[PDB]
């Protein structure tokens, strides 16, 4: 049988588009899903997408023999600076498979051991900065976490120090990257792309891409010319070879991968830490229990790799923050062939499906009826979690390569925060979620009272 798919309010020949005019599209899409259910059609001038919200359908959509990763309009605009990096490539570009296999060993749990000390390095700068604030002052949470994640990726990725914690105005590369990312997002909602009013926007965009390219190209060229072997991803990318060509990644592609790591990882990870902390201060019983685990486990001046792994509850809190607000909230797929989804919905080859992760994570048939509650205990038994139920890192071979990295980073950082300070929600902050490529709690601020424990 064939079921007719719901469709939200239409606005004539504008179709459903005026519904995504808002500055919070994902949140708008979730409300429609709350009204229309597990699947709905979204129609735009020339374009048709289907939105998936239930585990039942998403499960099926994640069958990689039938569906593959699609480059959404957002990723196509990002590709202007991330090029054929991992996140902005079609699965069937040869550079996708080649980079994937070369870089995979660099991102395993095991590799995390090598990154550990560099992660602690930026974490201590975080801790020492908070220790030096006057009682007077407060913390801009997502701003400080972004400072930390950029610098950790900068250092772990290509042994470069942006020194974000020691400067008012950000390092030129970061200003350009931030600006170049924002323009690429602003272009999604842009009315007349060729209008002369955007001539300066267009000009700034190319300047910022050049700033980014100059630095990363210079960094690679200098490492190559110096002829010195090192820890990081750069060395691994310069020496690592494709089994069937015998060739490593070219210098342009390596630049792409490094830009990619910065863009992909910086605000997803800091959003996670900002939402973890948001939930902790709103949920004092959970804070208490996680703070108790930090004091119990983190018995050394500075945490060890092994100690971060024993922070189970902090790991559970991060997963529950990722259930409620996955920081990269959506991912896009296409039908490889003509097919039928859920036995009711026929699909044409090439049809787009968009997985809506924050609705997937609210599937009551999976999680029960307390889906809006912050309850890390949901994750005590990982085997209790059904396949394709929890997907904040994407799917299959196109899943997040930096999942181990992001989670080690966040577990370590959050542990250290909970060990060293007590936190006050001094403004009684109302959750306001800003949407760009990622999600964050905009305007989230706290005060941290030090526990006077030395590092
Ligand atoms: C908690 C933090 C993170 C979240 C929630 C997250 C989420 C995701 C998601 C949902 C995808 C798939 C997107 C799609 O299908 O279009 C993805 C892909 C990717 N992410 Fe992450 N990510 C995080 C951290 C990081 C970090 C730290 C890095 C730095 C290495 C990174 C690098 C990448 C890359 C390279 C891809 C493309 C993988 C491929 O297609 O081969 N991510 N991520
Ligand atoms: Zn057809």
């Amino acid at each position: 049988t064939i079921k007719e798919m719901p469709q939200p309010k239409t606005f004539g020949e504008l179709k459903n588009l005026p519904l995504l005019n808002t500055d919070k599209p994902v949140q708008a899409l979730m409300k429609i899903a709350d009204e229309l259910g597990e699947i709905f059609k979204f129609e735009a001038p020339g374009r048709v997408t289907r939105y998936l919200s239930s585990q039942r359908l998403i499960k099926e959509a994640c069958d990689e023999s039938r569906f593959d990763k699609n480059l959404s309009q957002a990723l196509k605009f990002v590709r202007d600076f991330a090029g054929d990096g991992l996140a902005t490539s079609w699965t069937h570009e040869k550079n996708w498979k080649k980079a994937h296999n070369i870089l995979l060993p660099s991102f395993s749990q095991q590799a995390m051991k090598g990154y550990h000390a560099m992660m602690v390095d930026i974490a201590v700068q975080l801790v020492q900065k908070w220790e030096r604030l006057n009682a007077d002052e407060h913390i801009e949470v997502p701003e400080d976490m972004t400072r930390l994640t950029l610098d950790t990726i900068g250092l772990c990725g290509f042994n470069y120090r942006f020194n974000s914690f020691y400067r008012d105005q950000p390092h030129p590369f970061i200003t350009s990257m931030v600006r170049a990312l924002d323009e690429a997002m602003n272009k999604l909602q842009r009315a007349n792309p060729d209008d002369p009013a955007y001539d300066e926007n267009k000009r700034q965009f190319q300047e910022d891409i050049k700033v980014m390219n100059d630095l990363v190209d210079k960094i690679i060229a200098d490492r190559k010319a110096s002829g010195e072997q090192s820890d990081d991803l750069l060395t691994h990318m310069l020496n690592g070879k494709d089994p069937e060509t015998g060739e490593p990644l070219d210098d342009e592609n390596i630049r792409y991968q490094i830009i990619t790591f910065l863009i992909a990882g910086h605000e997803t990870t800091s959003g996670l830490l900002s939402f973890a902390l948001y939930f902790l201060v709103k949920n004092p019983h959970v804070l208490q229990k996680a703070a108790e685990e930090a004091a119990r486990v983190l018995v050394d001046p500075v945490p060890s790799y092994k100690q971060v792994k024993q922070l189970k509850y902090v790991g559970m809190v991060l997963n529950e923050a990722l259930r409620l607000w996955p920081t990269a909230p959506a991912f896009s797929l296409y039908a490889k062939e003509d097919t039928v989804l859920g036995g009711e919905y026929p699909l044409e080859k090439g049809d787009e499906l968009m997985v809506l992760i924050p609705q997937l994570h609210r599937d009551k048939t999976i999680w029960g009826d307390d889906v809006e509650e912050f309850r890390p205990e949901r994750f005590e038994n990982p085997s209790a979690i059904p396949q394709h139920a929890f997907k904040p890192f994407g799917n299959g071979q196109r899943a997040c390569i930096g999942q181990q990295f992001a989670l080690h980073e966040a577990t370590l950082v959050l542990g250290m925060m909970l060990k060293h300070f007590d936190f006050e929600d001094h403004t009684n902050y109302e959750l306001d979620i800003k949407e760009t490529l990622t999600l964050k709690p905009e305007g989230f601020v706290v005060k941290a009272k030090s526990k006077k424990i030395p590092l």
